[PDB]
C-alpha cells in the first residue's frame, strides 16, 4: 500500500491518521515542492502520468489493484475496509453532511491562507469562525464521536480541520468545551498517541510552499 | 411533501432537480431570489436560514419528512440510496467516490473562473486546460453507457450537469469526445429527463448567481 502526497500536512493528515489507527501497512511517497518563485514540482510531474491513476493527483493511494485519488475517496476506501462508516440511514446522512461541511471549512481556511491579502482577510475569518465552530459544537453535543458512540472516518476529517484551526488561532475553541474534549479524545487514542510520538508524524507545514500562512 | 430549497438558478441544484425528476419524486421547490448588483440582496434566504431546523443551514437544502439535509452531494446521496441509484460492488463504490469528488473539483474550477473579475483574461486559459480534464472523463467512461458501468447512478447526474454546463460555456468542448457527447444525448433522452426539459419548470439558466461575471443571467 502506498500513499502519495506532498511533504506537508495538507489533505493527507486525515488519511495518515486513519491508516495508523487502522494498523494499516503502508509506505509513503512524499514529494517535495520547491520555493518561490518557481515552486519546482519535478519529481511529482515526472511521475504524475506513470502511476495508472485515472485522474492523476495528490493525494493518491495504491492498494493492490486499486488506485485511488481524491482525499475523501481514499478515506472512504480505508473506512469501508475497516468498518469505520455510518451504518444506519441516519448515520449515513450525517456522515455525508459532515464530510462535505468539513471540506467547505477546510477550503475556507485554505483560501484565506493562500490569498495574497491574508492580513486584510484574517480578521474576517476569525470573526466568522465562531459561528461555524458553534454549529459543529452543537452538532456534536455530548457524543464522543460525530456519528454517535462509535468512531468513524468523518472524525478523522473533523480532527484535522478543527485542530488546524486551533493551530491557526490557539484560542478558537475556548468557547466550545466539547470540541476541545473531542481533540483530546482523538489524540488519546492508543494508535494516534503512539503515531504522534513517531518521526513520521507530520503536523506542519500545514500547507504548500505557495501559501502565505502555513508554508513553513 | 419533500421540499427543495435553493436560489432561483441552475447552480448546485441542477443535478438534484434532475434526480428528483428521474425518480418520480414528489416535491415542491422553495426558490429564493437573490437581488441584483450592487447589493446582491440575500434577505429572502437569510430571513429563514435559521428557521428550518437545519444543522448547518445552507443552499441547497432538502426537507424530507423528518430528514433535514444540506450539502449538495449529501442530498444526492440521500435520494440515490432511496432509489437504488448507487454503486454496489466495492469497485463501483470507489469509482463513485472518486468521480463525485473529481466532478466537484471541475465544477469549482468553472465557478472560480466565472466569478473572477478577470474573467476575460482568464477564459482562454481555461479553454486551453479544458480538453485535458475532459479527456480524462472520456477515458474513464470508455465504452460504458454510464459512469459506473451499465447502470445509471447519482454520479451520472453530477456528470451531466458538469459536462453539459461546459458545453453551454463552450459548445464545442465535447467534440473530440464521441462518448461524452453520446452520454449527454443519452441522459437527455431519458424519458423523465426529456419531458422535464420540455417543461416550463426546467431551469438551465442562469447557470450561476447574480454575483457571477459570466452566467449571471
Ligand atoms: C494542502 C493545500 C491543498 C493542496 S493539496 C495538493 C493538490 N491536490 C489537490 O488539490 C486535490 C484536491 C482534491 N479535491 C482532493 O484530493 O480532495 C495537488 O498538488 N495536486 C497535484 C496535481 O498535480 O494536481 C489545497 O490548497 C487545496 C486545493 C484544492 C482543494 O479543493 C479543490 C476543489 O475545487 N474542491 C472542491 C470544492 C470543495 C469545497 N467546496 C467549497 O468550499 C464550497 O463549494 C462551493 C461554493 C460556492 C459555489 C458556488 O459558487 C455556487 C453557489 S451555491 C449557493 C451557496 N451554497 C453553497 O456554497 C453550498 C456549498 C456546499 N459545499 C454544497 O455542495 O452544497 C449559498 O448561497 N449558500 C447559502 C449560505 O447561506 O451560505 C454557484 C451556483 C460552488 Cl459551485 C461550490 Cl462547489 C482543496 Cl480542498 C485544498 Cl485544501
Amino acid at each position: 500500500m502506498t500513499l502519495g502526497y506532498w511533504n506537508i500536512r495538507g489533505l493527507a493528515h486525515s488519511i495518515r491518521l486513519l491508516l495508523e489507527y487502522t494498523d494499516s501497512s503502508y509506505e509513503e511517497k512524499k514529494y517535495t515542492m520547491g520555493d518561490a518563485p518557481d515552486y519546482d514540482r519535478s519529481q511529482w510531474l515526472n511521475e504524475k502520468f506513470k502511476l495508472g491513476l485515472d485522474f492523476p493527483n495528490l493525494p493518491y493511494l495504491i492498494d493492490g489493484t486499486h488506485k485511488i485519488t481524491q482525499s475523501n475517496a481514499i478515506l472512504r476506501y480505508i473506512a469501508r475496509k475497516h468498518n469505520l462508516c455510518g451504518e444506519s440511514e441516519k448515520e449515513q446522512i450525517r456522515e455525508d453532511i459532515l464530510e462535505n461541511q468539513f471540506m467547505d471549512s477546510r477550503m475556507q481556511l485554505a483560501k484565506l491562507c493562500y490569498d495574497p491579502d491574508f492580513e486584510k482577510l484574517k480578521p474576517e475569518y476569525l470573526q466568522a469562525l465562531p459561528e461555524m465552530l458553534k454549529l459543529y459544537s452543537q452538532f456534536l453535543g455530548k457524543q464522543p464521536w460525530f456519528l454517535g458512540d462509535k468512531i468513524t472516518f468523518v472524525d478523522f476529517i473533523a480532527y484535522d480541520v478543527l485542530e488546524r484551526n486551533q493551530v491557526f488561532e490557539p484560542s478558537c475553541l475556548d468557547a466550545f468545551p466539547n470540541l476541545k474534549d473531542f481533540i483530546s479524545r482523538f489524540e488519546g487514542l492508543e494508535k494516534i498517541s503512539a503515531y504522534m510520538k513517531s518521526s513520521r508524524f507530520l503536523p506542519r507545514p500545514v500547507f504548500t510552499k505557495m501559501a502565505v500562512w502555513g508554508n513553513k
